[PDB]
């Protein structure tokens, strides 16, 4: 251990994500999205079971809409 | 371990992303995604069963909509 | 383990994924996805038995719509 892993005995998830990113726009007299008419609906509505014994690491999705940089 | 690592002793599930980006933009008087019109619909209504001993490490979908950089 | 690796001592699923880019720009006077019209509809309604024991890594489906760099 140094900057965080799962370490466990019997069992480990994990969604690990280390994005490490840079970015480094330049210029001048530039547009970067002008319009967005977005409509992210994520409606999560499941269901269990009598014994479901889940053991996600990350239940849920990810709905990104950028324009220049999406680290997912 | 160093920078985070899955070390269970039984069963070790994982969604490892080590996704380390550079991106560097230039130049002007550039339009970079005028108009955008997005519907992401990510509606997880799954189901599970009597028994269902899942273990998923990443239970979602990733949707992503941009126009330069999409690291997934 | 230096940067990340699963390392279970019964099973060990995954879903190791180290896409480390570099996207350089440049030029001026250019336009780079005008319009865009998308319609993403991942709708995972899945099912599952009576004793299924999944395992999965990553239960999900990715989709991306980008005009430059799709690192998925």
């Amino acid at each position: 251990g140094d900057l965080g892993n799962v370490t466990a005995d019997k069992d480990a998830v994990a969604d690990v994500s280390i994005e490490d990113s840079v970015i480094s726009l330049s210029g001048d007299h530039c547009i970067i999205g002008r319009t967005l008419v977005v409509h992210e609906k994520a409606d999560d509505l499941g269901k269990g079971g009598n014994e479901e014994s889940t053991k996600t690491g990350n239940a849920g999705s990810r709905l990104a809409c950028g324009v220049i940089g999406i680290a997912q």
